[PDB]
């Protein structure tokens, strides 16, 4: 009858790094979206994470949960995981605290310090313990947060870490609107994403399940998107927010409301 | 620069109790809002609580949080909390763990040992350390719950606590539409309301802040309805999810509808 959760930030270095966030000094309160607090991480914090996974930002559905990449860019990042037979030992962090507001570029304060300084800290505390052998970065915001991190002289000792930066999970869909250039465009992210699989698969040593690569075809399959699972989510959040369907978005008249908005809709038939 | 933070269930005994809470089969999939999951406690687990709270449920603002009685009524109880010299020593549960779905009350599966049994465990674990010195029950169900918790046989050692039944902080809103009949039963609540607490303020010996009793007025005073404090909350949850205004509704075009949606809007001020 037993039900996992992510007991979350309670232990040091995180319980003080969670109480102590940059906010408005280090993030543009117009170029991020900080009104919505920051989102930390998702995953093992306790040493047993064996990837780290560097993501860009999160978004209205990580808002709701208070955990990064659990949408559908995570559901994609879980099967990528699921083939190196990693189920539950991972970690993730993201690049900024807070959403980027706008296409206008998120480029713009990629390098300002309170920003860069503070999640240097995070990559410290989940690196320290020297159980991660494998690290990986979606997106280009994400691989020059890395590098930044090897530029440091706390991160110079990992330049010799296994890496690789793949393409952002959702860049098929940002880059068209029409279909068949989203397929055209999904699969040539399978392809990169099967390049990294091979450089990766015989770097990460100590899978949760011995696992044989099975490279991506053109397209996703149902078996490579794969749900958040429990152990993930903070006490008591219901199953269908750790499944297979949308259910959180902005809406509004006009740019003003449909900032200060975020819908939550259950999917049909969790209520009977 | 620091803001406290809930860190939540992390420890035992309320590290079990959160990975085994009861479902469906003790809480009837109709008559309460389990869609929603369950929603444990708000404030202190560490053993450092002065009162006890017994609230009835959960609504939209705390299946945000994650926190009960952070809404109105959890603003009002703040302040009595306030009168009586407590800040943050307090420790808040609730009769049921879902939201009571219909008018049709709160009454119906009240008997349910399913229900029962787990709340008298959370009321075991909250008293253990034994520094509670009052407890407050909100309404009827509540008080009905702390006396057949009495009756149990963990619950005898607990019949000399100090113990008080106040109405429910939402009554006076409740009982009737117009203004002038919500004002004279607001009077009549927070006369009863000044009884309970002079009856508890000899009781409270460990008190936040030393302080001498003073009583409510005939209406709530705005120094009376304290915000709910940051380190009631889990971490980075934004400032103004604890604030003095509404941010969240249910919405649908019918009660199907309204059932599977909560809208959040952030306060106008927050975002530039």
């Amino acid at each position: 009858m037993l039900t996992e959760f992510d007991a979350g930030y309670g232990e040091q270095p995180f319980r003080d790094l969670c109480a102590n966030y940059p906010g408005a000094e280090a993030y543009d309160p117009h170029d991020f979206r900080i009104e919505w607090g920051p989102i930390f991480h998702r995953g093992r914090l306790d040493g047993s994470a064996r990837v780290l996974i560097v993501g860009q930002d999160p978004a209205q559905h990580e808002t709701i949960v208070r955990r990064i990449l659990v949408g559908t860019a995570g559901r994609r990042t879980q099967g990528f995981l699921a083939k190196l037979g990693i189920v539950q030992s991972y970690v993730m962090v993201n690049t900024f605290l807070y959403s980027v507001y706008g296409q206008s570029g998120g480029s713009k304060h990629k390098n300002e310090p309170g920003i860069v300084d503070y999640r240097n800290k995070w990559f410290k505390a989940v690196l320290g313990p020297g159980n991660i052998e494998a690290v990986v970065s979606l997106g280009g915001l994400a691989d020059e947060a890395w590098k930044a991190w090897l530029k440091s002289s706390d991160g110079a000792a990992y330049k010799t870490l296994a890496y690789q930066h793949i393409t952002h999970p959702t860049w098929p869909e940002s880059s068209a609107h029409d279909s068949a250039t989203q397929a055209a465009n999904t699969k040539i992210m399978l392809a990169k994403w099967n390049a990294a699989l091979a450089a990766l698969a015989p770097e990460v040593k100590h899978p949760d399940v011995p696992t044989t690569l099975v490279p991506y075809g053109d397209a996703f399959k149902p078996s490579e998107l794969v749900d958040i699972i429990a152990k993930d989510l903070p006490a008591g959040l219901p199953a269908w927010m750790r499944g297979d369907t949308p259910w959180a978005v902005r809406q509004g008249v006009d740019a003003a409301a449909k900032r200060r908005t975020i819908m939550i809709t259950i999917p049909d038939g969790v209520i009977p």
